[PDB]
């Protein structure tokens, strides 16, 4: 029943509280989702606290229940099942030869809108590394996600690498383990071993002064023929 609810056009709310090496940000972010097209167009801005860290790093924390499931593969989509009450989303994302981040999420709807509140903590930062200094290039490369069904706890794992390109020209890798489990008492869809092919694209709002960030994304679900 939960993948009925994603037919149309939905509205998206983000909200983010974060803390890297003690740096206190927080970002809010608008925008819709189509998962008929596996598509997303959200637009972020950070409200408190300098953000401390790249805006390419926060793009995998900043709602893959608008992944596109072709026909044929809808009975392995977690994602939409668990809704409207939702998931927890947690991750650990280790950034190569730097910190961490954990990172804590609900995701579920509040009437018509569907909600993305994160909690983000990073730690164990380098102070000229590549996220602290601001090295990284604003822009993303296109990933795959690779998932598979935690029968123990009615829900799914995954697993992904990132790689965000350095200003000199290298890239700095982010290793990515993720769970999610229901937070509600429906039944939920277990998926078999798949990926989500997903491109990301970054760009900014000429009007917008606030530090911010535009993201238009596209994710389709594969693996399975």
């Amino acid at each position: 029943k939960g993948e009925e609810l994603f037919t149309g056009v939905v509205p998206i709310l983000v909200e983010l509280d974060g803390d890297v090496n003690g740096h206190k940000f927080s970002v809010s972010g608008e925008g819709e989702g189509d998962a008929t097209y596996g598509k997303l167009t959200l637009k972020f801005i950070s409200t408190t606290g300098k953000l401390p860290v790249p805006w390419p790093t926060l793009v995998t924390t900043l709602v893959q229940c608008f992944s596109r499931y072709p026909d044929h593969m809808k009975r392995h989509d977690f994602f939409k099942s668990a809704m409207p009450e939702g998931y927890v989303q947690e991750r650990t994302i280790s950034f190569k030869d730097d910190g961490n981040y954990k990172t804590r999420a609900e995701v579920k709807f509040e009437g018509d809108t569907l909600v993305n509140r994160i909690e983000l903590k990073g730690i164990d930062f380098k102070e000229d590394g590549n996220i602290l200094g601001h090295k990284l290039e604003y822009n993303y490369n296109c990933s795959n996600v690779y998932i598979m069904a935690d029968k123990q706890k009615n829900g799914i794992k995954a697993n992904f690498k990132t790689r965000h390109n350095i200003e000199d020209g290298s890239v700095q890798l982010a290793d990515h383990y993720q769970q999610n489990t229901p937070i509600g008492d429906g039944p939920v869809l277990l998926p078999d071993n798949h990926y989500l092919s997903t491109c990301s694209a970054l760009s900014k709002d000429p009007n917008e002064k606030r530090d911010h960030m535009v993201l238009l994304e596209f994710v389709t679900a594969a693996g399975i023929t």
